[PDB]
């Protein structure tokens, strides 16, 4: 059998782009760990991926992952984009690099570790996780320490 964890995430930012943040929490046999950190410009969408990123990262083996977020762009990733940019190369109709494909090649590298259950939340606001994760982000947007290196900026 697997170890069972449970996993929430948000992300949060100021602009768009504008200084952001994510914060999850890994929950593992009812004891918790926080992640969060910001940055000075990024998009709402990024910090939504990173949520999910860092905390699957921070498992160090195969496990069961109860997923929740409320990111309806991570959604949409996992659901209409992940398997034809696997089978397209990660480009896009017109054979150009996707947008953000640096954070869903990372996301896809560590949710491939997992057996993964989404749970799609349909609002932070509520869930008791989900709504720390968001003042975690909020926090971290409010304190931004590192560059987002990986944000193409487009204005
Ligand atoms: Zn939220």
């Amino acid at each position: 059998m697997l170890k069972q964890v449970e996993i929430f995430t948000d992300g949060s930012c100021l602009g768009n782009p504008g200084p952001g943040g994510y914060g999850a929490i890994l929950r593992y046999r009812g004891r918790e760990k926080t992640f969060s950190a910001g940055y000075t410009r990024t998009t709402n969408n990024r910090m939504e991926l990173m949520a999910a990123i860092v905390a699957l990262e921070a498992l160090k083996e195969h496990c069961e992952v109860i997923l929740s977020t409320d990111s309806q762009y991570v959604r949409q990733g996992i659901t209409q984009w992940i398997h034809n940019w696997k089978k397209r190369g990660w480009k896009t109709a017109d054979k150009k690099p996707v947008k953000n494909v640096d954070l869903w090649q990372r996301l896809d590298a560590a949710l491939g570790q997992h057996q993964i259950k989404w749970e799609w939340v349909k609002g932070h606001a509520g869930h008791p996780e989900n709504e720390r994760c968001d003042e975690l982000a909020r926090a971290a947007a409010m304190n931004p320490t590192l560059e987002d290196t990986g944000y193409q900026v487009e204005v």
